[PDB]
C-alpha cells in the first residue's frame, strides 16, 4: 500500500490506485527508454535506434501531458510525426475526470502493460507498439518503457503534420481495457495530403460498485513536432475521460 493510503485506497487530497497515489492537481512526470526497429516506406533497410531518452510532463488543469522523445535520426523523425498515441497513452492516465468517471492512473496506479497495433490503409505492413508502466520510482517520477517495431509510411524530410480533435471508446471488462480507432491526419510538403490510420489497443493490469463498461476520451489542441536541429519528437495533447454523449 501507497503510503498515502489507508488499508488499498488513496486519501483525501491524493488520487490513483491502492499502491501507487499522488497529491490532487500536482503535475508528474512520467520518464523512460525507447527501443526501435523502423522501416520507412518501402526500404528494406530499417533504421535502428536504442536507449533513447522518453521524458513526459503533464499538467492537471487540462489533462494536458506535454512527451519529448530525443535523440530521433531524421531518418525517422518526420515519418513518427502521426504516431501522437505514442505518448497518448499518458493523457488517458491524467485526463480531466468527470461526474462518475475514472482516468488511467485512478484505475491502473500506473502499473500495466500496453500492446498497440496501427495501420496505414493503402500502405503495407503495420507497426506495434509495447510499452510497461511500473509505478513511481524512487526519484518521485512515474516509470515507462517503450518498444516500437514495424513498418510506417515514407514522410517528406521537412514536411509538417496536423491533428484535429477526436474522440476514443474504452472498453473495460475483467482487467483487461481495449480500444478500437479509425482516424485522419494532415501532411504538409515544405499542398496538403490527407490520410487515414487504424489504431487497436490493449491495456492490461490488475486489481484489488465496478466500473463503467464503456468511457470515452475527449482529445483536443493536438500537436506534434519535429526539429532536425535537435533531433527531438515531441507529442502535445489535452484530455477529458466521461460518458457518450
Amino acid at each position: 500500500c501507497s503510503v498515502h493510503a489507508e488499508c488499498c485506497r488513496c486519501v483525501a487530497n491524493y488520487t490513483g490506485n491502492g499502491r501507487q497515489c499522488v497529491a490532487e492537481g500536482s503535475p508528474q512526470r512520467v520518464n523512460g527508454k525507447v527501443k526501435g526497429r523502423i522501416f520507412v516506406g518501402s526500404s528494406q533497410v530499417p533504421v535502428v535506434f536504442e536507449n533513447t531518452d522518453l521524458h513526459s510532463y503533464v499538467v492537471m488543469n487540462h489533462g494536458r501531458s506535454y512527451t519529448a522523445i530525443s535523440t530521433i535520426p531524421e531518418t525517422v523523425g518526420y515519418s513518427l510525426l502521426p504516431l501522437a498515441p505514442i505518448g497518448g497513452i499518458i493523457g488517458w492516465m491524467f485526463a480531466v475526470e468527470q461526474d462518475g468517471f475514472k482516468n488511467g492512473f485512478s484505475i491502473t496506479g500506473g502499473e500495466f502493460t500496453r500492446q498497440a497495433e496501427v495501420t496505414f490503409l493503402g500502405h503495407p505492413g503495420k507497426l506495434v507498439l509495447k510499452q510497461q508502466f511500473s509505478g513511481i520510482d524512487e526519484h518521485g517520477h512515474l516509470t515507462i518503457s517503450t518498444e516500437l517495431e514495424g513498418r510506417v509510411p515514407q514522410i517528406p524530410y521537412g514536411a509538417s503534420v496536423h491533428i484535429e480533435p477526436y474522440t476514443e471508446l474504452y472498453h473495460y471488462s475483467s482487467s483487461v481495457i481495449t480500444s478500437s480507432s479509425t482516424r485522419e491526419y494532415t501532411v504538409m510538403e515544405p499542398p496538403s495530403h490527407t490520410h487515414i490510420y487504424q489504431w487497436r489497443q490493449t491495456i492490461t493490469f490488475q486489481e484489488c460498485p465496478a466500473l463503467p463498461s464503456t468511457q470515452q476520451l475527449s482529445v483536443d489542441s493536438v500537436f506534434v513536432l519535429y526539429n532536425k536541429e535537435e533531433r527531438i519528437l515531441r507529442y502535445a495533447l489535452s484530455n477529458s475521460i466521461g460518458p457518450v454523449r
